[PDB]
Formats: C-alpha cells, structure tokens, sequence
C-alpha cells in the first residue's frame, strides 16, 4: 500500500477539538454507578492446554446489564503475586478466544485475561437492538449513548480490571491493558475509567475522531457508520449518531488517561488512519509515546512488539 | 457468469430435508409464544409526497415483546383492499424502502414493508448469547429458541395477523412478498400462517445452508463460515447447523399451500441457484420458477412483469 | 467509497469559466433548424402492462436525420389534461425501455414519456460514424459538432418536448423534465433549448465541464474521451474533441435554462465527480436548489426521492 | 490467470454443430454484390514516417454502404511485386492506426495494409444504428444480419483485398491476411469470403461459436452480447440475435476457406475462450495447423511471432 | 475463500506417480557429501531481547557452497539437555527472523532455532545464478538440480539439525522440524535427508506435486513457474525445469520420512492447494496425521496450533 | 489517472542529489574492477524468419566475470552500421525481445538487447550476502559493493564496449535505449561510458529512490517497502537508502553529455512522474521529455515516431 493521511509532520500537530458533550463525565459517572449495582460473581473454570509451566481458566463474570462476560485467563505456573495484563480483542478479530497469545503473555510472566468482546469473540450481550443499524456492532443502539453497543463494551472492560484485580495470585499494583484498535481503544478507554491499571499499550486504537474517520477510512469498520447513514438520511440521525458516538470517542476519554501510555501507528493503516490515531494521542496528557511505522499498515509490527515487551517488562516485570 | 449446477442439474436439485424430528414441534411452541404476545398495533399517519395513497407508520409487538415497525401504504379509497406484506433484503432496507411501499399502494395494495429487526429498522429484544460472526446470520446461532431468525419469522407471522385484522384490508386477499431474505420471509410466513393467499419470493435466501457454505462466493451466507473460522469446535458446526435446519427453506417449503412465485438468476452468486432450486423443488404447491439466465442477485425487469401480473390476477 | 473531489466549500464555489465558442448559440440556433425541417409524425401504439389505472403506449417520432425515437409513454387512466413528464434514462443504463419506472411515474399522476436514447436503450441513430472512436457513445463523431453523437440526442429530447405538448391530454403548461446522470443532462439541455419544459429535475447531470471531468472521474464513461485521445494520439485532435464537447457541455447550457431546476449530487460519485456536478449547478442562473449527499454515488437516492417527489408534486401536480 | 476452459484433450475434439440458417452462402453472395455495386475509388496519398527503406500511404477506399475505409499502407522501397499482407487490428485495440507495426510488417518486406475497422480505429460507417444495443460495437444491428456491424466490416476486408491486389506493385498470388482476435476473426472470414488471399494467420480469432462464448468468456467484448439481452429480456430477441450471429460465425465460415492457415491460442485466454477458437479451427478444412501455448491468454504471444514470420516466409516471401 | 480443489472425497485418494529420476537418491548422497565437505564452524552470539526464562542467540554456519546460514536461537534459561525444534518460515515471509515466534517456542520449552532462508529472511546464498528466471527465487538456477536454488536451502536445513544437536544443551533425541508452507517443505525435506529429527510437523508443505500445482494454484508463489515459462518458451525449457523439480518434489522425498509426521491443510488454500499437500501426505509412509480444515486456507489456523502444541509436547517436551 | 505532482509542479521537481563523498570514487574503482575482466565475447549465429537481416547470440564476460548475453542483429549489408544497445525492462524480457532486435535492425542498426542479471538472461555471479525482499531490487541493498545493479550497470557499460569493438559497427554512432528499468540502464550506461552518442530513456526507473518509495503504487519500486517490513531496523533503511544513491539517476544524470530523449506518462504508477522529471531535470545535456496525459507505464505509440526520428536523425 501507500502513504494517504495527513503528511507525518502535520500527524505530530493533529489535535481536533473535543466532542465530548457537557454531561460526559456524568454519563460515564452514572454508567460506572450501573455497573458497580451488577455484583462481578466471577467464576473460574480451569481448561486443557497443551503447555508447560502455565494454568488456563475460563473466566466470566456478570458486568453491565447483567451479561455474562468470557475470555480465557492464564496464569504463570509458579507462586504470585503476578503482574496481570487484561487484554483486549480487534474488532471482529477473536478466533478461539485468542487462547494462544493469552497463554504466550502468561509465558512472558503475566496473569493474563483476554476479556472477549460481548457477541463478537465471546460473551453475551444482553443490551436490546433499540432499532435499524448497518451490518456489524458498529452502529447497534447508535441513537442514544444509553444504548449504544460499546457502552457494555467499555463497562466489561474496567468490570475485567476490577475482577482480575481482586484475584489474591494477582499484583494489583503491576496491571496492565493491552490491545489492538478496537482492543487498543478499549485500553484506552479502560485506563481513563479506571485507576486499576498501571500501563496502558494501545497498537493503532480504533473509536477514535469519528467525525474524520468516516472521512478518511477506506476500509472497515468505520465506515459502518456510513454505510448506516446510508440507511437514514435522516439528517437528524446524523447529528444524533455524532453525539452518542463523542461519549465513546478516544480523543474525549484521553484526557482521563494518567498511566504511562505505548501505542503505535502504521502510517499506511487504512482501517485506524494514522490522523485518528495522531487524534487520540495527542489529547492524551500523561507519560505517553507513540511509535511511529512507516511502511505498515492495520497489521502486526515486529518491531512495535519488541517496544511492547520492553515496556511491559519495566513497568510490570 | 455460469458457476452452479447446469440448469438441467438444478432442475433435478432436491436435498434431503433436514428438519429436525421435533421441526414442526418447535414452530408449534414459537408460534404459541408469539400469540403470548398481544399485538397492540399503533398507526401514526406519515407525510409523503404522493397523490392518492395514505401512508403510515405501523409498529406491533411480537416474540419477545419486540416492537416492530415498517411503513403503510393504503389506496386512498375505499375498501377493502388487497394487501402485501413486503420483506426487505438482507442489510439492504434505506429508509424503510418507502417508496416502493408507496408505489405498491399505487398498484392497488395496501402495502406494509415490515422492517427485520435490527436491519431496516424495528426492536430485537433478543439477547445476544455469545460470540458470532460480524452480521446477523449467526446471532444466537448455538440454539434455535436464540437464533436471530426464530424472531424475525415470527414477525413476518405476525405482521399477516395485524394486516388481516386492519378493516380496509380484504384478509382474502394478502400477498406476501420479498427479495431473497425477503423472499425467504414470505416463504417463510406462508408456511407458518394460512393468511397469505399468494407467495411471491425473488431467489429467496435461507435456504439449504449447508450447501450455500460450500457453493455461495460472496456474503452473507459465508457470515456461517466466518463464524466456524472463529469458533473451531467441531461441536459448534454441529450444533449451528441443526439450529439453521429450523429455518431452513427446504424444510418449511412443504408446509407452503399457496399459489407461489420465484426467480432466479443463474449468475447469482449470492443466493446460488442450487440453493434456489433446492426450496423451490420442495415446494409442493401451485408454484411457478422464473429464471433468467443473464442475471444475478439485483432486480429483474422481466420478473418485474411476472410478479406485477401475478400479484394482479390473484389479488387485484 | 470515500470523499475524493474538491471539498465541499470549494465546490459550492467552483464555476469554471465557460468554453462555448462565439458561435455557440448559433450552432444550436441551425440545429433546431434542421430539426424543424423534420415532420415529427408521431405514433401511439398502446401496450399491455399488468397494471391498473394506466394505459400505457409505445411512442416513436421521427427527429433530427430524420430517425425513428421511441419510448414508453404512460398516462393516467382518467380525464385530463394531465401533467407530464419526459424522463431520459442514463448512459447504457436503459433495460426494457425502464417501462416500469415510466408506469410508476404515471400512477403518481404524470403522462409520463421515457424517451430512449439513439442506440441505447432504444431509438434509431441515423447519424453516420464519421470515423474510429473509442468503445462506446461519447466519441462518436467527436470531430465536428454536426457530427457529434449527442446533437441528434439533445434534438431528440426537444423534440420529445414538442411531440408530448402537442397531446390533448397533456397539460402543456405542465411539463416537466427529467433524468439521471445522462438523463439529468439531458434533461437541462432540453429545458435551455425548449421553453416547453416548466420545471427541471436532474440527478447528478453528465456531459458536464468534459475538460475537468477527463482528469477528475475515475469511472466510466467520461473515461471514453481519455480512451479515445489514448487511441488518437495528434494534439490537433484533442483540441478539436474538446472543441466539439463544448457544443454539448452543460456549463455552457445552464446559462439558458429559465426554469425552475432540481439538482442532486453525491459526494463520493466517481463518475460524476461533484465538481462537474456544482460546475452545472454554478452556471445556472435561475430558480434553482442542489441536495448534497454525502455518502452517495452514482446510485438511486432516497432522502432524494422524495424531494423529487415533492417538487415535481409542488410545481406539477 | 490460470486454466478454465475445456481441458486440452477435449479442446481437441470440440467441433459444434454449424449454426448458418438455410440462406448462408445466399446471405453472403447478396451481400458481396452490393459490395460490388459500389466502386473502390481508392486513393493513395504519401504519409512521412521516420523509416529508411519503406513508403508510408494512407489508403482508403469505397466499400459496402458507400463507407470510406482507410488504413496505413506501407511498402518496401524497393522494386517489386512485393508480396502482400492485409492486417486486421483487435476489438478497439487500435492506436494511431498501428502504423509502427504496418510499418514493421514492410520492413519485413510486405507491402502492407493496416485496415481500420468502422467506428473502431477508424474509418466511416455509414451504416445506420437500428435501435438500442449494448454499449460497444458487438450488438449494433444485432436484430438482423442486413443491419449488423459486422455485415460491413467482413465485406470491407474483402475489398481490401481487391483493392490491394490491383496495386501494380503487389504481387497478387503472394498475398495473405493476418491478424489478432477481432482481426483474426476478419483475417478467416475474408479467406472464406474472397480467393485472393493465399495464407491465412489468426491469433486467437474472435467471433467464433458465438453461442458458446457468451457462457464461456470471463471478460469483454463477447459479454456485450449479454449485457444486450440484460437490457431487451424478449426471448424472440435474444432468438433473432443469435439468428443473426450466425451468419457472421467462424464455425460456419471456416468451412469456405482453403488457403494455408496458422493459427494459435493460449489456453488460459479469457477473451477469446480456447473453446471458441478450437471450435473454428476444428471447422478448417484446408492446410492448416493451431499452435497451442499453455501459459498465455488473450496478448502478444512471442513463441507465435517466429511461427507466423516463418509461416508467412515460407509462404508469401519466399 | 471457498472451495475449489478436488473434493475431500478425491484429495484423501489423490497420489499422484512420482516425478523422481532414477538419479534421484544419487543426486542427494552426492549433495549431502558436498555439504559434508564444508566445516559447520558454528557461531553463536547473545542477543538481547526483552523476556524473562529464556536466552536468545544469534547463530550462524557455514553450509554447501560454504554460504554463511543464520537464525535465532532462543534456549529455556534453565539447566538442559532441552528439547530442540528447528523451524523454517514460509517463502519471502521472514519479518525481522521471527524472532517473537522463535523466543515463544522457547518459552513453551524448546531449544529453538529459526534457520533464515537463504537471500529470504536471512542467510548468505553463494550459488551463482545462472541465468534468467522468473521474479523470485522459486526458478533461480531451475536449468539443472546441481544450481536449484532449494539445492543449497535443503542442505542448509539438513545442516542446521546438525548443527542444533552438536550442542551440549541440546537433547539430540528430542528433535523435531516444523514450519509452514515453505517451512513445512523444508521440516519434511529435512526429514527425509537426515535421521536426525525425531518428529515433523508441517503446515500446508510447499514445493509439492510441481506438475499440478501450476495447473491449480492461483496465487504466489507457484505461479513463478508458469511466469518463468512465459518468458522461455522453449519446450525443452519446460522438459528441463520439471526434471530439476522433480529432485525437490515432496511426493518424491516424502517416502524417506521415518519420522512421526503432523500435517494440516485448509480446503480454501489457493496459495498451496490441498491436492498438493494430500499429495504430499499420500506419499508419506510413516507414523502421520493430516488435519483438515475446511474454512481455512493458507494462513495461521488456531485449531491447528493445538493439535500442533499437543503433538510436540507429546513427542519432545514430556 | 492523474496522482503525483501536478504538470506545472514537475517541471520544477529537482530534489538535492544524494550522492555520497565517494560517490565517483565508486563508480571509478567499479569501472576498475570490470576492465579488469577480460571481454572475450563470443559471436553465434541464430536462425531467425526474416530477410535481410543476420542474428546472432552474443555473449561476454563483465564484473563477477560473469557471462552477460543477449541476441544481436544486423543489418544484413555492408557497415559500418549504427548501433543500438537497447536494454529491457524489469522481469519483462520475453525470449530475449529477440522480435524486436530484429526490428531494430530492419530499421538499419546493429541492434543488441542485453539481458539483465537474472532477469531476461544472462549470469549474476554476485552473491547475496543476505535476506531481501521478492525480487531483484533488495539484493545486496546493505552495501554498494555488492548491491544488483552494480554488475547490471557495468554490464552496461562492458556491451557498449563490446559492440564499438566491432569492426561493422559504426563506434560514432551508437546508441543506448531502453524502457523503465532499461531507460535507466540508458542513462547509467551514457554516464559511465563516453561512447553512446545518443540516448533515449522511456520513463526511467531507478530515479529518485527516497520519494519513488512513497509515491509509487505499484512494483518493483514498492519492494523497498516490502525490504524494509523485513528488516525493522532503522539503520537497515538508512544504509540501504545510502546504497541506492549510488545507483539513482539523479546523482548519475549529471554525467551525461549525450544528446537524451525521454518519456513519461502522466498517470505512470510504476515509475511515477515525479521521479521520472527528477531524472530529467538533473540531465545538464542537449535533452527533451516528451510528457503523454493519459498514458502510463506502457508503449506509447507518440513516443515511437518520436524515437524513431530522434535516432534517425542522429544516427542515420
Ligand atoms: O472452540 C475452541 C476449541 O475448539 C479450542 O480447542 O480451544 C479454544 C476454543 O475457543
Ligand atoms: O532487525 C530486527 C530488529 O529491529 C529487532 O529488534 O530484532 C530482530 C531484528 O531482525
Ligand atoms: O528461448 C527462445 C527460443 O525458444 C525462441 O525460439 O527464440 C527466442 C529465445 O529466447
Ligand atoms: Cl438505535
Ligand atoms: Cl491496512
Ligand atoms: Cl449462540
Ligand atoms: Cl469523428
Ligand atoms: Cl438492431
Ligand atoms: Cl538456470
Ligand atoms: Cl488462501
Ligand atoms: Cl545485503
Ligand atoms: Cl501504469
């Protein structure tokens, strides 16, 4: 592929005014309150796998609306407490829960849990379709940052931190988020609803600059959003979409992110443009780095693993 | 260009049902759920720039007290009036296809275009049990009481009741009709209600998913395969597929006693025609296949004729 | 896909300098003429079409060299004088004569004329191929403005004009015409030729400001005039195409049309790209209003159906 | 692009029944009068090219419909009779007249004449368009064989030939006709049309079993033809055009020619199905021979270059 | 993707003749006795690399034609002998040494060491080219097996077992090769010319059936082949490069596998169609299993890492 | 269609060179080390269907003492002829281009298509030294020494060497063409080499690496790219950028004197314009480029009569 977004140098600068509407802060603080009236109920179940030296679990527990949250947790065969790491999913991307990178990070020496994304790589949702949307979680319950589907999304993954935390073979001083796009936003996004963790690493975070990324994106999943659009030329709708999106959106949730922050961008990503991701970061204002990769895209990043690794192992190792 | 089966094959294609021992048992317990659910239709009056024609925004209650909605259109004379309960296409409702709702009251009927829940438009109030596919094709797939069609067939159910019950509307003379989620809807509707008088379905989807997997090359039956490709189990395929089998249109095509229409393009490559020719070789009724050799999954002109003509000699 | 052309702020203001020659109304002024000369003697055959309260009819006329146009032509099964229509059919996107549509279109209370364009979807091309071209229409005879595929086509549609006003059941006060693309274009061609036409409808007209269109559009058939320069390499034949295109380019037209006009446009339409699209808008001096869609192409448009709906309903009906 | 069509062991075999209507040959000898009622009045006028050692000309000529048909014509600067070559280009794929090949085509000591097919890379065609058709060439006047494209087309190839013949400086019995697909196509049916031409060369020759093609070919311009019953869903229509098809068929002309004839095909060509072309050379009855070329498809095939210079060699030059 | 090779019925049948020449096991003695006639002189230098448990290296030695191969080598930081795996990586699909894949595989216990393909992901190749050939390196000195580019690749895998198990940490019973695609050609290459690995595993094995894979595939890198006769379209050319491949086929190096074998293959691959790879699997007369999986094709199959996990730690790892 | 810099922009495009310190210094040790190395070509006649001309396969040692061929025609008259070294482009030699040497020579020069390294034929004895990227571009990229076009450009220099020696050949009037990556040998060739008298470059490849990189949408330059996702390492990206400047036409156009014809089409992905004018605009020589709208990295018809009639008129 090819350079396309906004040149690097104007990258480094780019910072879009908030979205974030006057009750943001109270729409999160009261959906925290919905979620804390849900007792967590963990359980843990313990699952076959081929590998020495680390115990898998199926984990769930009861989050936001009552839905009952999976993902499978590994943990270091050896005494604890452990650093933990929750790890997020891309959008669409789980396969097998992704058990096998989950048992890897607990090889690396992390207690590791990656929270499956409700009715994408596991767990259940339980939130209502209020009405039409496009194909795709994208724009479930778009009308109303009541119903909007990544509500229970971002409430799971700060109940994931809150359950892994309490865990006795867990340091819940050594915890850190993870993850790709949507699973680096959920980071994100955990990190700045929660004190819990400790570091944040976010590989090209996706939810982020709605309003430019419908516009610049030349692939999935964004463009979900036109295409629901598409659907209701309502121009009203438009408008209400934009607003139940700005709750959700990074560049109006960075700003709570006080832990040290990774994250990486490849500048010819098609699916996270890099202004989206440049977006985000930009309105972060804490210990933060963005690595930057020229010739990648919406991909793995050899060389970003080795900085997630390095940075996980001194902040958490 | 050509890929399916020779015509002379599709004409023969007729697989082995693979409905379940308890498939009319299930549908029996559906159906008994949704009369659980009374419809308390509404109807809000909708402003539209056309002469003639009466439109409205009708919503009703339905399995799992969903509430759904679709556009109403009514001749602006008096009645009764034939009718037609629309089905839109998979993902494909703008606008809750208005306008061709309105233009098929300027035919004569009284046309409701029921939106599938979640797509076009209306309430799933159906939880989603675990991780699926992106789509709808496999929301709620591990189960046939979960699995995201066992609501939107009972709305289609549903929406012939209200329609029926409407006094401007001649219950004898409802036509159910749609395009291939849309024409598996009306197939659908006609199996499980004797309201429908006529079935008019345009190379209607759901139908023989275990050989659309293998044959389809482009979505949204591949949202299955997708599905498996997240979910290895050798247990979920068993599993997904006896749950799709409750939907199957070759397993509810025989229950279908009125006169039916369909069409099929030989380069569809969505709804591949095996998979067309496989429900309409299970229908057992007055029933008629339109093909058309040139074209695929998009609206046929001359099928236009066909469905304008049908609809017309036994409804209007 | 994505947003492409000019932004929208620079598109409201782009209004490209005219490229008609001194002897622009002139050319049209002999070319009227000539279709003058020629007896319109139309004829009405009616046809069957499942359908109730319309009776529908295969019209022909003859026209400019004296070829044989057809067309559907539907009309309200009650007394008149009714409204028409005369509705043109975009570039090879005629099927069956797009009767269905032309029915539709009467059932709303239109005498309604689809008239097929030389070639196409229907009608008689007399017109010689005075030499090689490339594949397809906009290049046949593009040497010379008398030879050009589009004259007998733009006197064809006046001619349509003339032929429907001249119908006792037509209202001739009432007219109104109407296309997509090729028909939107035709449409504003045959309302800044013909004072018939009270109001025009046009979806993002075609043949309009070619010499930017040849480096904007990344779809056909614009694309045909690159393929014919690729085919006819000598400069002089590049200014004498584009010469001739000015004859028929709506920037040059639009100045003409007195009626009250309805435009539409997506934003992301790659074959006809919104600059050639505002340029044609630009360049009308006359009761007028252009929808933009942004995230529609070259497709049918909903939100603009109504609107269409309503201003023919408004003006017409 | 990789194999699709018939396997080769079939492609061998492949021979569909004829397609011509009881009133083929009548067809055609009706049609090669009017031809001869219209007098070639060709004219010759130099046309400077950076080439040493050969003459460039534009040619053009009258033909069926009172049409003007012109081409390139380039002769060795030498004295003759030259041997001659009447060179068909491909559908639309002609650039300025091909002339760098015409050209070539005398540097290799043939007088050669590129002629340029109606409407396509040039010359008129007075011929008057019917009704509606797909966009393209391929359906104009589909709905009968007086009015179809290539009624004239054929015959203009045949009064190349004529008019190439009479040239004082061509030597009428070493003439032959070559060319690429749609020129391929042109090359066998002025072979089957006219006894002037002594060899024959096609390159994958296109508008051949027609029938056939349309469910064959993955890519344009035999899909025209199905894009054309998408816009007319008559069922008489699509009769009356494969009716009329016929008449212009491959499978049906290749029987009239009996000149030497070389023609090629790759196997995994799209355009020009191997099927489709297997199927006109099967129909050959004369001295002939298909070079099959397993990895290529509807382009400039190398291999068959040395086999055409050497076959047009033996033939013509020599 | 979908479907597209032969049936699952046909492909658990398909064994197609093998292509091998009646030289065929004197070209590999001879070519492991001009391997044996270059000194490994092995190096091994520590590399950082942010894990804990185990110690990463950078080796390197000497193999035919005295090229310098070299690869990571990650070792579980605790006291040996430890089980050895020698992974191979797919063609031109070696991002910074999989390095990250490397160190797991040692975090799961295993002494690992991912040999770079020569002029790949790494290593040196000293073997001339001899002369055209197609982008890539899949015909690279394809005009004879003596300059094949897979000549000095096989050697260098036979010689990187060698290698592994001369060190003192390493339990030299408990070897196993394993890789995907090309990777897996290699493991089973390995396999059969040195009895040093005791299990194999391979993902959908490259360089397999050559003769049908250019008739099937419809993707990279396969296709090389036909590219290569595209631009030589000599038939002897043809003759020739399929002779060379056949020393390198899998169906014919396959029967010298004595080694337990685990093999996988999506019905979907278009890159290593499944008949290739059953081809393969058919020609193995060992301890095997191929697990097949239908909606996958030539990529990481996560149903397959288990079984793949499961197998090794069955054979090696306890 | 139109993508890089606008018309206007690219006649002004004339980025810094990037040529090292020692950048003649080492193209004077390379030019060294290849004298060292005895020619000794070899001349075999090739059977061919045409009159008037002769064929011939020519061989010769250059750098590596590798054996570097290519077909060889002549008119067949007396000489001295002018002469042409075309050089093709890349991975697009088929059979040698033997057809078109031949037409070459029909149109009176000593025509010899040399065939790259690897690519259209001849021998690379050079080794790879280590892992690069699919293809030709990336071999030997860490180091100038051992980088691909290091013995390409000198086999460059060795054919026109080659061809002057011989005694019907015309040593004033010879030429160097050639297309894309054989343009680029063109111009190499007439940098390093005082014998061309002419050159014609169609589009130009090897040209202003660093923005070719980020501007091209299509291979081969795009195999950089694919180098540097290999091998992560940043001073992997800055010695291979430093390797490249010794073989970029923008440090190598200002040696040439030769009068040079150029190309370019302005929707060419392959070798975008940019680069292509970067080229140019660095020629300090009798020169011209011919600028095509709408053609791309392909033949242009325009530009043959162009060629054709510059190389008549300065060697004819
Ligand atoms: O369903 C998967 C199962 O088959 C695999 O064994 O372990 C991971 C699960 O997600
Ligand atoms: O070049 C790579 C380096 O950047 C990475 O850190 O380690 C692996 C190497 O291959
Ligand atoms: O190998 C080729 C040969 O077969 C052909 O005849 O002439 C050109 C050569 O390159
Ligand atoms: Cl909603
Ligand atoms: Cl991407
Ligand atoms: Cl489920
Ligand atoms: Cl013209
Ligand atoms: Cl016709
Ligand atoms: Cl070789
Ligand atoms: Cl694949
Ligand atoms: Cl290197
Ligand atoms: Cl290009």
């Amino acid at each position: 592929m090819q350079l396309f977004d906004l040149s690097l140098e104007e990258l480094k600068k780019y910072k879009p005014k908030k979205t974030a509407r006057p009750d943001f802060s109270d729409f999160w603080k009261k959906s925290l309150e919905e979620l804390r009236q849900v007792e967590a109920e963990p359980t843990l179940e313990s699952y076959d796998y081929p590998v020495k030296g680390v115990k898998v679990y199926r984990l769930t527990y009861q989050s936001f609306g009552h839905s009952k949250i999976e993902g499978f947790y590994a943990v270091p065969d050896q005494t604890g407490p452990h650093p933990a790491l929750v790890r997020f999913h891309g959008y669409n991307a789980s396969y097998d829960g992704g058990i096998h990178d989950i048992v890897n990070w607990a090889l690396h020496g992390y207690a590791t849990f990656g929270m499956l994304v409700r009715g994408q790589g596991g767990s259940e949702d339980t939130s209502v379709t209020p009405g039409g949307h496009a194909l795709g979680w994208m724009t479930k319950g778009i009308l109303s940052k009541d119903t909007y589907y990544y509500r229970g999304v971002y409430l799971d993954a700060v109940r994931a931190l809150e359950v892994i935390q309490s865990f006795p073979e867990v340091d819940e001083h050594r915890i850190g988020v993870i993850g790709g796009s949507q699973g680096g936003a959920l980071a994100i996004a955990a990190a700045a609803l929660s004190d819990i963790p400790k570091v944040v690493v976010a590989d090209y975070p996706y939810l982020s600059n709605f309003e430019r990324a419908v516009d610049v994106a030349l692939e999935q999943p964004y463009l979900e959003i036109n295409s629901y659009f598409r659907r209701n030329s309502d121009p009203k709708v438009e408008e209400k979409a934009f607003e139940t999106l700005s709750y959700f959106d990074l560049i109006n949730l960075a700003g709570w992110v006080k832990q040290p922050t990774l994250m990486a961008i490849g500048l010819i990503d098609k699916i996270t443009p890099p202004s989206t991701v440049f977006a985000a970061y930009n309105h972060l204002e804490t210990d933060k780095d963005l690595k930057v990769y020229r010739y990648f895209g919406h991909e793995f990043i050899p060389a970003f693993q080795t900085e997630k690794l390095s940075f996980l192992q001194k902040h958490l190792l």
